[PDB]
């Protein structure tokens, strides 16, 4: 039908920051469904996201944004997205202005982990794992976000030659140059455990493109105060910070772990998800007045 | 419905022929069934320049302009919807049939393109590839401006365009030559697309056209392959179109006034040439 984009979509306020573009909070008209929409600049190069776009159509899981849509306005490209409550992981760190407890992070990662699980059987590598693109349920389940960097891989033994990523989270081996597998994501989660415990990843306040260079040169990240967290917690982010990606630990092998076994269902999440809106309200009611 | 599958919500069948940048498929809409034309478009193309395109079409509100319903991804491809007319482009009717338009015919078919032309003007858009091929007739035979693929707008109504771009045999003089053209550049494509209706082709046709294109800025005004059989209003109306310079070529809003123009027949008499291609058309299935 000829109905224009507003017609269609009644737009909100701005969620936060997509990879390529600002997104906002949005209503589907006919069905009154709430997404999200990334408003991109023609000015981006639009090949590089038409891939992404693509990469989220092949993928069909829970843990897994959903792509709907895509609208012209003006001259922008809108995409249309599965909206998540909570938002991000990182949003609800900064709003409660409190990390995560063990117990949280475990259940959190565990969802994650079936996500990466997902796309690595999909060989398809994320490359931006960090807990900004880890998205949240109101119901507290957990979903991968945000494939504006990610890659594909024909086979098994392919690898991609590209660096590419966040750099506090970027995998050594991206780094190095030898080229890589999808495990590079794992020691991306690794150093997500780290940023859930300890609210910022390490290495955060050095400048990124100091840090680029020492990350392959030095040894794998520890947690700040080794005497606060628990040995399953530890040993499950000393198994995702292995330099040499053989050795390291497959998201299928990481579910197994002891720490991500034993972690709680996402119904614990509830309380924490549920002050975290409410805090956003309040500066909501608060920037009304 | 919202998170419906681009196979799922539209059913596309053959393909209808040939658009810039791509190929425009018959679909029909699922929930609806309204019929609309997708054109689909490589993603190694130059999507900017796709995108700005795209605009050019939401921004027009016009009987007399192709309509655009929106787009999708399938695969790597972007899929353009837009507005289906079913007589199909005037260059389809003509080689259908197989024979050339009467005067009858084309003075309606251009009062019909030129007021979709006097729109896209004071819109300030060019659509720099006026021709035949490019003015599309619905079942009614309704006249309506198609392809926006190097269509070009002004910044100021005043401003004009350095660019070089077009299909080379309809192309303005001044377009050639580097010197700035505006909107008046369609009216020449105008000049050429009416001999082309009357001819079957348009002049220096059967030519190469890199040939042709150097010729164009230099040579004097097209006129008709035998002259004999053309009115001495349709033989004007020509003319004002192919004027060399841009100054003194009329405008379309001064074309419409044109009595060639003027004195046109309503729509309905088109009926029977657009029956005759369609009922050709479903014969060739
Ligand atoms: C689809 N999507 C995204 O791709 C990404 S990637 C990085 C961020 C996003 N964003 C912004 C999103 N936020 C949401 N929902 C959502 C809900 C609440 C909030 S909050 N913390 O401002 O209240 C933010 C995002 N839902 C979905 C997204
Ligand atoms: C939207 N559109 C176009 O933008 C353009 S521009 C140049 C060509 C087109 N095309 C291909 C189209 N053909 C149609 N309808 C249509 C219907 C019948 C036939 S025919 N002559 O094969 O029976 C052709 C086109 N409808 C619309 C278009
Ligand atoms: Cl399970």
């Amino acid at each position: 039908l000829t109905k224009q984009p507003e017609e269609v979509f009644d737009v909100l306020e701005k969620l936060g920051e997509g990879s390529y573009g600002s997104v906002f909070k949005a209503i589907h008209k006919e069905s009154g469904q709430v997404v999200a929409i990334k408003q991109v600049p023609v000015e981006s190069d639009l090949q590089e996201i038409i891939k992404e776009i693509s990469i989220m159509q092949q993928c069909d899981s829970p843990y897994v944004v959903k792509y709907y849509g895509s609208y012209f306005k003006n001259t922008d490209l809108w995409i249309v997205m599965e909206y998540c409550g909570a938002g991000s992981v990182s949003d609800i760190i900064r709003l409660r202005n409190k990390t995560l407890i063990e117990d949280e992070i475990a259940t959190i990662l565990k969802s994650t982990l079936k996500g990466l699980e997902y796309l690595h059987f999909m060989r398809k590598i994320h490359r931006d794992i960090k807990a900004g693109n880890i998205l949240l349920n109101t119901e507290g389940h957990a979903k991968l976000a945000d494939f504006g960097v990610a890659g594909q891989l024909t086979d098994t033994m392919a690898k991609r030659n590209t660096v590419i990523g966040t750099p506090f989270w970027m995998a050594p081996e991206v780094i190095q140059e030898i080229g890589y597998n999808c495990v590079a994501d794992i020691w991306s989660l690794g150093i997500t455990s780290i940023e859930m415990a300890e609210g910022k990843p390490p290495y955060a306040d050095i400048h990124p493109m100091r840090a680029i260079f020492m990350i392959p040169t030095n040894p794998p990240p520890t947690f700040r105060k080794p005497e606060l967290w628990s040995d399953d917690f530890t040993d499950f982010v000393k198994k995702c910070l292995v330099k040499n990606p053989e050795q390291r630990a497959t998201a299928t092998q990481l579910l197994q772990h002891p720490f991500i076994k034993n972690a709680k269902p996402v119904s614990i999440l509830r309380d924490l998800i549920t002050e975290a809106m409410e805090i956003k309200a309040k500066r909501h009611e608060e920037q009304q007045r």
